[PDB]
């Protein structure tokens, strides 16, 4: 309260000087410096309660492990579960513009049973926020895990979703994550998918999203786009398939000049005990201010069979404007060329330049 006083200083001189410093009229410090408004309280009144205890359990499960899988003490030796009891922490810390209360409690009766929140309330806005946390462990009957995280914040929208189940004879694996950013000149969203499930043959689903919103006002630069991948992988026993492909994709301009860019991509690899292929096709499209494009078709192909080879390489084709000047042009590349190989014959054919 003494802070909130609103002192008068008179007007007083300086000694072995001829400066006059003015008075000041209504000093209330903790008020006319705005933390009265800020705080909202005229005084520091804080209360901190921290709480570790821990009811002590040192007992354990004792699971008999089966060495008669080898003699085939085959069944003298013991998978330790522990009976700990309840782990407590519980976070609270009180004032006029923070509160804090974040609390965690863990499960350990034989299964693990981990939840988590933290409450945080503030007067400003991006102090206040909720987090919640539930991960669960189930081991009676093998490990089959879920794991799901929310984060509740202005700017961060968090949504993680992990589940690793074993249900005691197939394996099942799923991310589905999905958080987006509320930058406001920059604005993102991206998305996760991968489901590794194997029933009697692995499969495996990869599907990467990712958006991106930008605008840089004072630069006057803008630019949207999104590079979005998809894996497919086939790990039969007849045989094995492998595919992929990307698109790198992005518009913008800059100081009233258009950035163009867009990149694809596909990848495509066969494996047989008779017979292998991998073909890739690359498209580089992308240009500058409208100028300088046309970066087009890097590809190849190649295919081995027990009977024969061949091979095409690096056929491509190209062409770059330029916009400045009297518009120079080049674009010079490969023309297609190929390998065949046969019993008997051998044949070589190149055209280039």
């Amino acid at each position: 309260d003494f802070l909130n006083i609103p002192l008068t200083i008179p007007e007083m001189r300086l000694p072995y000087t001829i400066i006059t410093t003015p008075p000041l009229k209504d000093f209330s410090l903790w008020e006319k410096t705005g933390l009265k408004e800020f705080l909202k309280t005229t005084k520091q009144s804080f209360d901190l309660s921290v709480k570790a205890q821990y009811k002590k359990n040192k007992h354990r499960h004792s699971i008999t492990n089966p060495l008669a899988v080898l003699c085939e003490l085959c069944t003298i030796s013991h998978i330790f579960i522990p009976a700990m009891g309840n782990i407590t922490y519980d976070f609270s810390f009180k004032s006029s513009v923070i509160t804090l209360n974040t609390n965690a409690e863990l499960f350990n009766q034989s299964d693990i049973v981990a939840h988590l929140l933290s409450s945080s309330s503030s007067v400003i806005d991006a102090l206040q926020y909720k987090l919640e946390g539930t991960t669960r462990l189930t081991r009676k009957r093998g490990l089959k895990l879920a794991t799901a995280l929310s984060l509740s914040n202005k700017f961060v929208e968090g949504s993680h979703n992990s589940t690793v189940s074993l249900t005691t004879k197939n394996m099942e694996v799923s991310v589905a994550t999905t958080t987006k950013a509320q930058i406001p000149i920059l604005r993102m969203n991206f998305k996760q998918e991968l489901n590794g499930n194997t029933k009697s043959k692995p499969t495996v689903s990869s599907s990467m999203e990712f958006k991106y919103d930008f605008n840089s006002s004072m630069l006057y630069s803008t630019a949207k786009g999104a590079v979005d991948h998809k894996l497919s992988l086939e790990s039969l026993t007849s045989y094995f398939s492998i595919e992929s492909s990307t698109k790198g994709d992005v518009k913008g301009s800059v100081l009233s000049r258009e950035y163009s860019g867009t990149i694809a991509s596909e990848a495509n690899t066969y494996l047989n005990s008779k017979s292998t292929r991998s073909s890739v096709k690359l498209q580089g499209t992308s240009k500058i201010d409208d100028i300088w494009n046309l970066e087009v078709k890097e590809n190849f192909a190649g295919e081995a069979t027990l009977q024969r080879i061949y091979s095409l390489w690096e056929h491509s084709t190209k062409n770059h404007l330029q916009l400045e000047g009297l518009f120079f042009t080049n674009g010079e590349h490969t023309s297609k060329a190929t390998l065949e190989l046969s019993p008997w014959q051998m044949s070589a054919l190149v055209q280039v330049h």
